């Protein structure tokens, strides 16, 4: 879920406070339309198109979804005793905050104008 999605980032990306992440680009945070302004926001994209593919398997809401993992020494990992549902959410999270991590930061992408920049 969002928390601990959240805690994944803080985890992966400590120098920076997780809601850089929040509302950037066209991808990162609500919206799932348009053109990726560049590399973070391409991550976030994959990763709405990871929990769009999660809501394919029943009862699985990849916001609320609470499934189990950890993070420690650096490393993420989604435990073994996650149910089809969980693994999925899980590791959509997982490859997204290491992406971010890998993903350069422009301050000119955070917080724009959805409804004319996305179309
Ligand atoms: O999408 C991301 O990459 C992201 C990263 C950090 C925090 N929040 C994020 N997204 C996100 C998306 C919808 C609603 C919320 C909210 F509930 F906090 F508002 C957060
Ligand atoms: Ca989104």
């Amino acid at each position: 879920n969002l928390y601990q999605f959240k805690n994944m980032i803080q985890c992966t990306v400590p120098s920076r406070s997780w809601q850089d992440f929040a509302d950037y680009g066209c991808y990162c945070g609500k919206g799932g339309s348009g053109t990726p302004v560049d590399d973070l926001d391409r991550c976030c994209q994959v990763h709405d198109n990871c929990y769009n593919e999660a809501e394919n398997i029943s009862g699985c809401r990849p916001y609320f979804k609470t499934y189990s993992y950890e993070c420690t020494q650096g490393t993420l990992t989604c435990k073994g005793d996650n149910n089809a549902c969980a693994a999925s959410v899980c590791d959509c999270d997982r490859l997204a905050a290491i992406c971010f991590a890998g993903a350069p930061y422009n301050d000119a992408n955070y917080n724009i104008d959805l409804k004319a920049r996305c179309n």
